[PDB]
RNA sequence: AGACUAA
């Protein structure tokens, strides 16, 4: 047993034995991160268990080492530092960074115990992981714990909290505004305000930064510098990303969440080209992650989820079920074997079987065109399995008339490495990395062969 | 669009 803040001195022991994979479904701030994964990480460490920690994102990983903060763990991610003696049993890295380990080479530990927290995220990444660590376990090589209060099967946007929330339904902004949203700006407490994207982001911090509020942006690029502010008490409002939609302690009294995204699809009539469908609504599991941000503190009972519209559960036409299957037809086990996916995610698409299994230098450049050219994997997988090495930019050029990339309505050209001026045209399109100029820039860099 | 940045 424990008091309500300790890590509990009993651990079950079966959540260790080979063969078991363990599905913990608690509610939203029920004390997961601060109370039950040091509990598993002690009894792991006395047990002499070789084991991998796997976090979302940064903010989870931020997170988790306030919790296990003395503990000999050997932190693989940016999001924190401590002092290692690359001796420690224990791993802690992003479902993303373990995923890529297992793609490289880079040879990755034999782990008999894997916690994967939040372990309904849906990143292609995070859904090939659980299908790696699910055959782990049923080969008998570990046990694994998946950890979430959003499991497969989740419908519910409004679950148990610690403190009563009160669920408001309104139009919210997905621009600035000038008036009609009094609201926003007159509420005397602390927001979390969950934006779509950067742009949206900093156009609406803009909005509220003239309103004389103080504003911090949180998202990938801002991570760092932005992430420990939030911990004081500095602030009016938190703009982010879905970078903090699990884990995230903020201490807020309210959540605003429009509850839409774009979605990445792969559209198969005619051909096969990924677009930015949207916005659309996000999923229940998202919605009730979003809204677990506030609700958590027992002693301040008026928190507030502000929300727009209903969620969407099915997502069936998402791409992170086609690149889930992309990397993980690409993942191996020391024994030989590829990996199938976690039970629950199977057939999320008509997927057969190895399909995207590719061999030799094409596996090594799909590899290369996602990490060094910080492509997508749908078009990394397009580019290597057609034979095409990661510095032979020709396909950039090649495609049919209607590839042509334009930006303010003029087509794109690129002047190359040798000197050659060529209009962008790729043989292959996927949205994301011409829709947003930021994006755009960077695929420019990558035509150009300085990436 | 968002997340990830190992070894």
């Amino acid at each position: 047993g424990s008091a309500m803040g300790e890590p509990d001195y009993e651990v079950d022991e079966d959540i260790f034995r080979k063969k078991r994979l363990t599905i913990m479904d608690l509610h939203p701030g029920a004390g997961k991160t601060k109370r039950i994964l040091p509990s598993i990480v002690r009894e792991a460490l006395k047990r002499r268990l070789r084991t991998l920690i796997l976090a979302p994102t940064r903010v989870v990983a931020a997170e988790m080492e306030e919790a296990l903060r003395g503990l000999p763990i050997r932190y693989q991610t940016p999001a924190v530092k401590s002092d290692h003696t690359g001796r420690e049993i224990v791993d802690l890295m992003c479902h993303a960074t373990f995923t890529t380990r297992l793609l490289s080479s880079t040879r990755v530990p034999n782990y008999n115990l894997i916690v994967m927290d939040e372990a309904h995220f849906t990143d292609p990444c995070s859904v090939a992981a659980r299908g790696y660590i699910s055959t782990r376990v049923e080969m008998g090589e570990a046990a694994a714990i998946f950890m979430t209060a959003t499991p497969p099967g989740s419908i519910d946007p409004f679950p148990q909290s610690n403190s009563p929330i009160e669920d408001i339904e309104r139009e919210i902004p997905e621009r600035s505004w000038n008036t009609g949203f009094d609201w926003i700006t007159d509420y005397q407490g602390k927001t979390v305000w969950f934006v779509p994207s950067i742009k949206a982001g900093n156009d609406i911090a803009n909005c509220l930064r003239k309103s004389g509020k103080r504003v911090i942006q949180l998202s990938r690029k801002t991570f760092d510098t932005e992430y420990p502010k939030t911990k004081l008490t500095d602030w009016d409002f938190v703009v982010t990303t879905d970078i903090s939609e699990m884990g995230a302690n903020f201490r807020a009294g309210r959540v605003i969440d429009p509850r839409r995204c774009l979605k990445p699809v792969i559209l198969t009539d005619g051909p096969e080209r990924v677009i930015l469908a949207g916005p659309i609504p996000v999923t229940p599991a998202s919605a009730a992650q979003r809204r677990g941000r506030i609700g958590r503190n027992p002693a301040q009972e008026d928190d507030q989820y502000v929300f727009s519209g209903d969620p969407l559960k099915n997502d069936e036409d998402h791409a992170h079920w086609t690149e889930a299957k992309m990397l993980l037809d690409n993942i191996y086990t020391p024994e030989g074997i590829i990996p199938t996916l976690f039970g629950p995610e199977r057939e999320k698409t008509q997927a057969i079987d190895g399909e995207f299994r590719l061999r030799g230098e094409q596996r090594k450049t799909f590899v290369e065109l996602m990490r060094r050219g910080d492509l997508p994997v749908w078009l990394s997988y397009k580019v290597a399995s057609a034979g095409i090495s990661y510095k032979d930019r020709e396909w950039c050029f090649t495609g049919e008339r209607n590839n042509q990339i334009l930006e303010e309505n003029m087509e794109v050209e690129i002047w190359t490495r040798e000197g050659e001026k060529k209009k962008l045209r790729p043989k292959w399109l996927d949205a994301r990395v011409y829709a947003d100029p930021m994006a755009l820039k960077d695929f420019k860099e990558f035509a150009s062969g300085r990436k």
